[PDB]
Order: C-alpha cells, then structure tokens, then sequence
C-alpha cells in the first residue's frame, strides 16, 4: 500500500523532491517558481507520514490523485476525475512556451544559496522542456553544482564557461533525443519504440543473445513510458533497477561496461547510456531470413518475434548503419514478406529482398557524403545558411523562428558527425537528423500551418527523413510581402555577440526566401552578403542608429535580385 512511500524509500528524499519539482514544472509551466517549491514541501511532508506508516489517511491514494489534487489547489478545465484529469494535464504540455530568459557575478547567487540556485535551474529547464528526461536532469543538476564547486572561487570566467558550454550543449541534445522517444511512444505506439530499442541495443551489445536484448528492451520501454506519461518517480526507480540489473549480468550482455558500474548511481546509468558499442564470424543472414523455404510459415507463426529476430540479427552486425536505416530495412523486409508470401511462388519472390535493400542503404550514404562535402566547402555558418534556404523552400509556411532553430541544429549535426570515421558517421548524422526533424514536427504540431509538414511528420516514423528529403520547393506557396514585424533592424544588433548577430542575419534570410521561394540560384548569395555588409557598415558608423536610411535602400537593391 501507499506508492508514495514506496518511491520515497527507494529513491531517498533528495531525489524525491527534485523529481516532484520537475513534475509540477512540466505540468504547469506558467506558474512562478516559489509557488512550486511550496507544493513540493507539502507533498514531501505528506510522504514522510506514509514512510512512517503506510496505512495513514490518504497514503493508499494514487500518485496521480496526490499530484493532481494539489496541482489544482492553486487549465482549471482539467481539474474532471482521475482516469481523465491526468490526461488533460498531459495534452496541455507546451513544447514552445511563451518564456524568454534562457555573468560570472551571477556566481554570487550560487554562493548566497547553493540549494535554491540549483532547484531554480531545475525549474527553468523543466518548464521550457516539458519532456526532459527527469532522471537525466538530476544528472545535469549534479554536474551543474559540480562545475560551480570548482571555478567560482583566480580567473572564474575561465574555468566555469568551458564547462558551462559543454553541459548546456549536452542539455539541448538530451531534451531533443528524449522528445523523440516520447513522440514515438505517444504518436506512433509502443511497437515503434520497442523496435527502435531492439536495434539500438543489438548494435550496442551484439554479443548478448536475443533473450537478454529482448529482456532489456521490455524494461527500457516501461522506463520511458512512465517518464513521458509524467510518472517520474516510478521512472527514476525503474531506471535504477535496470542500471543495476546490468553489471550483475555483464558478461551475458557485453564486456565493456565494467568501468561504468563502479561509478555512483546517477553517473553509472548515464555511463551505460553513453557506452560505445561492444566488439562486433556469424552465419549468413540470408540463410534464415531470405533463402530458407520456411520464411513465410515462421513469419506467420510468430510475426513480431520473427521481425524482432531479424532486426536483432541485422543490427548486431551493422553498427555502421544508422538505427533509422535498420528500422527502414526491417519495414521493407516486413512489407516484402507480406506481399510475396501471399503470391504464387513466394521463395523466388522474397529471395530478391537483399537487392531492394541495396538502394535503401546507398541513399543515406550518398546523402551524408554530399552534405558533408557541402559542409567542408562552406563551414558551419554558411552551411547553416545553405540549409536555411533549403528548408524554407520545402516548407515556407513554417514559422521563421522554427525554421531558424531547425536549420541551425542541422548545421550542428554536420559539424559534429562529418569529422567522424565512416564506420560511425552515418549513425551520427542520420539518427541526429531524425532527432532534429522530430523537433520541427513537434514545434509545427503546436500550430500546424503546412500540410506538407503534417504529412511527412505523420506518414511513418522510419520514412520521416526520406519524406522531407523528397521535398524541394512548395509550388503552392504565395510569396510573403515585407512588413514592419518582418524587416526592421536598428543599431541594437551591434551590441550583440557574434552568435546572436548571426542568428539575426539568419532570421532575415528566412524572410528573404519567404519573399520569393523560387529566386534561389546564388541570387540569394548576393542578397545575403548585401545584408551582411549593411550590418557591418552601420555598426561601425558615426551616427545615431540613423544608418540602419540604408534599410529601405539596399532592400530595394535586393528586390532588384
């Protein structure tokens, strides 16, 4: 009885009220910080009475009832009964909240109140990332404190920032990768997430057999179902159970995790999550899945088991393949079996399934090869502008900030993965590609404006990237005329850093392409540099922001091109 006392004893108090603070902030993202900490205090106070005795007044209540009840003491449409009032809080999670505020003298605030500083960090991140992996957010919290426990007491802004530039970089990656996990579980189903897990684990532990891989998949599926559904306490508990289930059966999984298990709890599960693939002779995979005469009857007797074995055996031999490609081949193998098993001569039909896999393998290899060549031709900034143009052409109805954020992240994928050896570059490039594309989909789903985005985002998870790749120019889009909210500049841009000055210039490039999505050539190259020189000139000028006159001036010169 009393699930709150179960999780309080299993997780401890410190991790308890931190996870409870992440949950309320991800549900009600617009409430002030000091209102949540008081709710956490009253919830943590009630939990200790249930730890004192599991059968008090309301201990036996669900965690949905306990959390939902006091979520509503201070959206009021939802606060209906529990089998429904909890779902109402879920579909109101805002992936793009109207929040704006995301300095070595702030390091003072750390030393004035180390605790409130760290918990306000959890509050600000969780409310802007309502699907953040909460057990992993505790890890960034410890790493946040850890960094401040080293460089905040000679040259502060020299030890802090190189670590406060790697953590936040991992933070954006962590929230985006987890957002894809939640989308696959909630939009595409448990079967889709388990298929992704089977391929991911088979690549990672190719020495582990189909039993333990299937075992770890089932546990991993329950972990992320709870977290994405808002069951943060059970999710952190089960994540600790699974991380400790490994290590105890390490040699039956992979001989490469030993230096991760002597590590503390939050860093050991983060270690196992960031472990690289184990070491990869096996029989020909065509024998059991292609050339055997019993392929159709084995497939019909146990469909998902047969498909899982195929994905496990294929992924265990191809760590050079992306996970999304392996899922793509498994989908093709399923579709081919469905068609040829029902045909006249099935054996001669599905015996060609490896020939149709050939273009599906070469397509991402060619795409990454060409775009990494384009990256090395332009550098990251110009590669971002090239992708900016490319994607505003595909889907010009998408909001300009969304197109700028997606295209800039696509450029970051090139800077990171194109330097890798080809034996690990496609897993990097293509799987991060699906992560960034999922960002576009969830941001567009909040305010759908383009049926082309909607179709590619809802067609199929594995065909998402090929769907977007096939787009070129939206031939039905009517050009947008320039307005006041679109094109005005002033001299406040010169006080900006080098990064947000480029983002401003990249914001205007999107509006350029929206003004005429057919222009392209490198006619857009001339305009983008006409705007660049326009900013450099008026920033170094001798005036009172009266230069930024030249606005109506060179804009017309770009209507000439």
């Amino acid at each position: 009885k009393s699930e709150v006392a179960h999780r309080f004893k299993d997780l401890g108090e410190e991790n308890f009220k931190a996870l409870v603070l992440i949950a309320f902030a991800q549900y009600l993202q617009q409430c002030p910080f000091e209102d949540h900490v008081k709710l956490v205090n009253e919830v943590t106070e009630f939990a200790k009475t249930c730890v004192a005795d599991e059968s008090a007044e309301n201990c036996d209540k669900s965690l949905h009832t306990l959390f939902g009840d006091k979520l509503c003491t201070v959206m009021a449409d939802c606060c209906k009964q529990e089998p429904e009032r909890n779902e109402c809080f879920l579909q109101h999670k805002d992936d793009n909240p109207n929040l704006p505020r995301l300095v070595d003298v702030m390091c003072t605030a750390f030393h004035d109140n180390e605790e409130t500083f760290l918990k306000k960090y959890l509050y600000e991140i969780a409310r802007r990332h309502p699907y953040f992996y909460a057990p992993e957010l505790l890890f960034f919290a410890k790493r946040y404190k850890a960094a401040f426990t080293e460089c905040c007491q000679a040259d502060k802004a020299a030890c802090l920032l190189p670590k406060l530039d790697e953590l936040r970089d991992e933070g954006k990656a962590s929230s985006a990768k987890q957002r894809l996990k939640c989308a696959s579980l909630q939009k595409f189903g448990e079967r889709a997430f388990k298929a992704w897990a089977v391929a991911r684990l088979s690549q990672r532990f190719p020495k582990a057999e189909f039993a333990e891989v299937s075992k770890l998949v089932t546990d991993l599926t329950k972990v992320h179902t709870e977290c994405c559904h808002g069951d943060l306490l059970e999710c952190a508990d089960d994540r600790a159970d699974l991380a400790k289930y490994i290590c105890e059966n390490q040699d039956s999984i992979s001989s490469k995790l030993k230096e991760c298990c002597e590590k503390p709890l939050l860093e050991k599960s983060h270690c196992i999550a960031e472990v690289e693939n184990d070491e990869m002779d096996l029989p020909s995979l065509a024998a059991d899945f292609v050339e055997s005469k019993d392929v159709c009857k084995n497939y019909a007797e146990a469909k998902d088991v047969f498909l899982g074995m195929f994905l496990y055996e294929y992924a265990r031999r191809h760590p050079d393949y992306s996970v999304v490609l392996l899922l793509r081949l498994a989908k093709t193998y399923e579709t081919t079996l469905e068609k040829c098993c029902a045909a006249a001569d099935p054996h001669e039909c599905y015996a060609k399934v490896f020939d149709e896999f050939k273009p599906l393998v070469e397509e991402p290899q060619n795409l990454i090869k060409q775009n990494c060549e384009l990256f090395e031709q332009l550098g990251e900034y110009k590669f971002q502008n090239a992708l900016l143009v490319r994607y505003t052409k595909k889907v010009p109805q998408v909001s300009t900030p969304t197109l700028v954020e997606v295209s800039r992240n696509l450029g970051k994928v090139g800077s990171k993965c194109c330097k890798h050896p080809e034996a690990k570059r496609m897993p990097c490039a293509e799987d991060y590609l699906s992560v960034v594309l999922n960002q576009l989909c969830v941001l567009h789903e909040k305010t759908p404006v383009s049926d082309r985005v909607t179709k590619c985002c809802t067609e199929s998870l594995v065909n998402r990237r090929p769907c977007f790749s096939a787009l070129e120019v939206d031939e039905t889009y009517v050009p947008k005329e320039f307005n006041a909210e679109t094109f005005t500049f002033h001299a406040d841009i010169c006080t900006l850093s080098e990064k947000e000055r480029q983002i401003k210039k990249q914001t205007a490039l999107v509006e350029l392409v929206k003004h005429k999505p057919k222009a392209t050539k490198e006619q857009l190259k001339a305009v983008m540099d006409d705007f660049a020189a326009f900013v450099e000139k008026c920033c170094k000028a001798d005036d009172k922001e009266t230069c930024f006159e030249e606005g109506k001036k060179l804009v017309a010169a770009s209507q000439a091109a």
